[PDB]
């Protein structure tokens, strides 16, 4: 009834080339979600009672 | 020989969505028959009784 949540990687992660004894450079990864709820579908019917 | 009748459906039945404290809507059925009976061929010959 509350529904569901959907977890998505979406990191630009990246590495580089170095020489001996060049710098190591650094690097951050990134994420993200998104939700879903369900809905009601519903109809009545009307008789008399005869 | 009295012949026969035939029921048939015909009713459109609906439903719809709906959010949450939305009031239903009402729907509602049909139906029709037919009926159908025989028919007769006849025919006749004659000769002498020679």
């Amino acid at each position: 009834a509350t529904g569901i949540v959907i977890p998505h990687w979406t990191g630009d992660v990246s590495a580089q080339w170095i020489g001996e004894g060049d710098m190591k450079p650094i690097t951050k990864g990134n994420m993200t979600k998104r939700d879903v709820h369900p809905a009601k579908i519903a109809t009545i019917f009307v008789a008399s009672a005869e």
